[PDB]
């Protein structure tokens, strides 16, 4: 109700004009008109010594009935009007082609987008820096601001860091003149899953949360058949409002105009489906159509009444490439600390000369452990931490997948780290450390860049020892940081000092109670929150083995008492399912110091002392384990020392498939139920993977396969999905049976799979999923290649499939199913080819 285009997109759809590139190709502008002879070929030149001329373009689609219409501002910004010197006075063109579209728009009152270009110099792959770039944006928009349009597109960016330094110059651009508006960033898209720098399109979201944009979008895209995939992803899973502009399929230049071949018939049929369907707020296609597609849309398909979207965002962070769901619950997050040069030395030894190349392995090599959020701490005594912060995110920016968090001390990193990174991240600046002056400064950083913070349990007064001082936390800061600084619990880790309880002083020895009894207080109340502890600390001042053992037993109970991620290195915890049982005893009656008959802490340290080959590389009674349980358990710790030998000798007892349908498919299971109870942890489950991911390739050449050309068949994962676990294997047994194959990878959203039924035209496609969220895109897809009109046989599967909610998809399409083992995955090829006794109905 505060603004016109938002009582706009809410009520009703409307539509986006053409652009001016197929439009001023043929006013046929001859070289005087440009004002100057070194101004060649210049439109945003054009806007001062011929406003008639756009004029004419800009009337075009209002006398053709378009409702939304874009300002000539692709040029508006310093450093692309100079690039041959052509004028840097940005605020008056921009003010000038503001008032070219008003003197045309006003009798008609389609809404004036002051729709800027991406600009020629991109942040992240390090072509310029942050401050040359929010320079020009934001000496540039204020005068679009001035000249009244109705809002500003920042439309078709190129990169989440050129959106960044977009919405921050932007905003301080609107700010500075006293307004602020629903501004409309909208992204491009290449048929690589992403933007042109490798963003994917959940990164694109998971990012764009983060922003107070009320709208949201796509341009520049290639064509609504190729569109229809993203436009899906935004428009159902997005809060800010979507809108759409396909540039009419791909361009073909002819005498130095571009033109294409998308009719005004389809383009009122891809509306028609989206608007009401999907539910796209606004609509159009721009470069590449004439005033003819703006009205065959706008008779058809304007004035419908706009569809709701949805009320939450999952809890989310972002990288440049990728989003990740923030909280777990189960596989809960793990955060890597040892970038860390000041609660670790590790850092400190590469980081040293300024070398760069050497930090980022120390990044990467932290999530292939498992770790997938990054904390980065580089302060040392005798060097400047923020300078080093210069040179360290101009590196790990654009190298790291996950996304980051800042244990930095200095919150001048708060905004520096905030102008060098991409998408959404996570800083430990609310230490409480200075006081709640400080605090609410690094709450307000926290979001006047973006989106970047974690509660942290240290205070004012020191480490919260007593929970009365510690829920007393959450207490000062979180209502105020949601409900005064705007990221969500969803937004949010919460962490508690973990210290040492181990020195043995009547001081320390209960303190891991104190962090398990204010945990489960304290997600008494936090719910949507990834509760993240520091769990090499609890442990400390004794013994490397009890530090395994006691930070297990911590962590492995702190889920069970409400934790959702933590600080981690997988090198310092093991699975609570492993502990010995007298071990399990003790450890848990000394992380609570719930003393009687002996002392806990002295009789565990004799207990390692009375056990030492038990944990360790263990000769004898885990050797004497029969093989199953000896391969469960690998699976649960991740034991590799021996794994090859141990699965060579189940295949000297056996056959990979008797294997396969025995502990490689049974113990993983029995992992996977211990997993689902909460008696294992991430990494754990990533050395199961990793244990099976081996496996595999071990029992594969043994169970060596036969026959030739027998097809061609191609497998596919499904969006949101990390498994292949099950993906491999439902592939496998068609694999070994004679048929051509290709095989795409982990992630794959649909447009991906459907280029390559288009291209390789199978005989068979695999579709998959190992968790619930596979079953929501199977009917997506499902829904969609039927309003498309394909019937290629396609198989549907998964951990999580179940024919309740699959059955009822033999409706929507001709082709579903549920092999469940890829052996009857390997009959219903034969089925589909022809080859066996078609049963399917
Ligand atoms: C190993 C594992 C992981 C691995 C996966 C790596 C990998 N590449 O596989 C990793 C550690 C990366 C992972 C990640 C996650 N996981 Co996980 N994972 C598991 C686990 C233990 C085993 C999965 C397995 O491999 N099963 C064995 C394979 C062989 O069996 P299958 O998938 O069922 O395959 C059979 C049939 O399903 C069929 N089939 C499967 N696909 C298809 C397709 C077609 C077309 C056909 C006809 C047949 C078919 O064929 C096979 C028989 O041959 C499961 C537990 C479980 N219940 O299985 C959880 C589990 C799937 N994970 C879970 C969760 C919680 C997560 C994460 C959210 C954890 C996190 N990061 O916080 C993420 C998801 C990340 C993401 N973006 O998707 C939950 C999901 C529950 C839910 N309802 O959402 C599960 C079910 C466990 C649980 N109980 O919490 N996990
Ligand atoms: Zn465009």
């Amino acid at each position: 109700r505060r603004f016109p285009y938002l009582r706009a997109l809410s009520q009703r759809v409307l539509v986006f004009d053409g652009a001016m590139g197929t439009e001023l190709q043929k006013r046929d502008l001859t070289p005087e008109d440009y004002g100057e002879e070194a101004y060649y070929g210049c439109p945003e030149v054009l806007n001062r010594t011929r406003p008639d001329v756009v004029r004419e373009i800009h009337l075009s689609y209002l006398e053709a009935g378009a409702e939304v219409i874009e300002t000539n501002s692709f040029g508006a910004l310093r450093h692309v009007l100079a690039e041959y010197g052509l004028g840097e006075e940005a605020e008056e063109l921009a003010y000038r082609a503001a008032r070219i579209a008003k003197e045309a728009a006003e009798p008609y009152g389609a809404f004036v987008a002051g729709a800027l270009g991406p600009g020629t110099k991109l942040v992240s792959l390090g072509q310029i820096s942050w401050e040359e770039l929010f320079s020009a944006y934001k000496e540039a928009v204020r005068g679009l601001v001035r000249g009244g349009v109705d809002l500003i597109l920042l439309e078709t960016a190129q990169d989440i860091l050129q959106v960044r330094c977009a919405v921050l110059a932007a905003r301080e651009a609107m700010a500075e003149l006293g307004v602020e508006l629903p501004l409309q960033v909208q992204v491009t898209f290449e048929a690589t899953g992403t933007m042109l720098v490798g963003t994917d399109e959940q990164a694109a979201l998971a990012a764009l949360e983060s922003l107070p944009i009320d709208v949201v979008g796509m341009n520049c895209a290639t064509g609504p058949d190729l569109m229809d995939a993203k436009i899906r992803y935004f428009a159902q899973e997005s809060t800010r409002f979507v809108a759409c502009l396909p540039n009419a399929g791909l361009p073909r230049n002819e005498g130095g105009r571009v033109v294409y071949d998308l009719t005004p018939e389809e383009l009122a049929r891809w509306h028609l489906k989206f608007v009401t369907e999907y539910g796209v707020n606004a609509v159009g296609g721009c470069c590449g159509t004439g005033p003819e597609h703006i009205r065959k849309v706008a008779e058809a398909v304007g004035g419908r009444p706009s569809p709701v979207h949805k009320t939450a965002f999952p809890p989310q962070v972002a990288s440049l490439y990728q989003a990740v769901p923030l909280r777990q619950e189960t596989s809960l997050l793990l955060v890597g600390e040892r970038l860390n040069a000041t609660g670790s030395k590790r850092f400190r030894e590469l980081l040293f000369a300024g070398d760069l190349e050497g930090i980022l392995a120390l990044a990467q090599e932290q999530v292939a452990e498992g770790a997938h959020v990054l904390d980065l701490s580089v302060a040392w005594t005798g060097r400047d931490e923020l300078e080093d912060m210069k040179r360290v995110l101009s590196k790990l920016a654009t190298g790291v997948t996950v996304p980051f968090m800042v244990d930095s001390t200095s919150p001048e990193v708060m905004e520096e780290a905030l102008k060098r990174l991409p998408g959404r991240a996570i800083l430990n600046s609310a230490n409480l450390e200075d006081g709640l002056e400080k605090f609410d400064r690094v709450a307000s950083l926290a979001k006047a860049h973006g989106a970047a913070l974690v509660a942290l349990a240290i205070d004012e007064e020191g480490m919260a020892k007593t929970r009365v001082k510690k829920v007393e936390v959450a207490l000062r800061m979180y209502e105020r940081l949601t409900e005064h600084h705007g990221l969500r619990p969803e937004d949010l880790l919460f962490d508690l000092l973990t210290f040492p309880i181990t020195q043995g002083d009547e001081e320390t020895r209960p303190l891991a109670r104190e962090t398990l009894l204010a945990l489960e207080e304290l997600r008494e109340r936090l719910p949507g929150v990834g509760f993240v502890l520091g769990v090499s600390n609890v442990s400390f001042g004794l013994k490397p083995k009890a530090r395994r053992v006691l930070n297990s037993v911590f962590l492995d109970e702190a889920r069970k008492k409400g934790l959702t991620a933590a600080i981690v290195d997988a090198g310092k915890i093991l699975p609570i399912s492993q502990i010995p049982e007298e071990a399990y005893a003790l450890a848990l009656d000394l992380i609570y110091d719930r003393r009687e008959g002996q002392d806990p802490l002295f009789a565990f340290i004799r207990f390692f002392e009375e056990h030492k080959e038990v944990l360790a590389e263990d000769k004898e009674a885990f050797q004497a384990l029969p093989v199953e349980e000896r391969l469960r358990r690998r699976v649960l710790e991740g034991k590799r020392v021996g794994l090859e030998e141990d699965l060579a000798e189940a295949l000297g007892r056996m056959r990979p498939l008797e294997i396969i349908n025995g502990p490689l498919l049974e113990a993983m299971k029995e992992v996977g139920e211990l997993f689902g109870a909460g008696k294992m942890q991430l990494p754990f489950v990533l050395q199961a993977a990793e244990v099976m991911k081996q496996a595999v390739a071990y029992l594969e050449p043994h169970m060596e396969k036969k026959g030739e050309g027998k097809g061609k068949l191609v497998l596919a994962t499904v969006k949101g999905d990390v498994h292949d676990i099950g993906k491999n294997l439902v592939d496998i047994i068609l694999t070994n049976n004679g048929y051509t194959v290709y095989n795409l990878g982990i992630k794959v959203p649909i447009e991906e799979m459907l280029k390559a039924v288009d291209e390789v035209k199978p005989h068979a496609l695999g579709m998959s999923g190992l968790l619930v969220k596979s079953t929501q895109v199977m009917k997506e897809n499902l829904e969609y290649m039927r309003a498309r009109g394909y019937t290629l046989p396609v198989i549907l599967g998964g951990a999580a499939l179940t024919r309740a909610y699959v059955e009822e998809l033999r409706s929507i399409y001709p082709e579903v199913y549920y092999a469940e083992d890829a052996f009857e995955g390997l009959a219903l090829m034969e089925e589909l080819t022809g080859h066996r006794p078609k049963d399917l109905t």
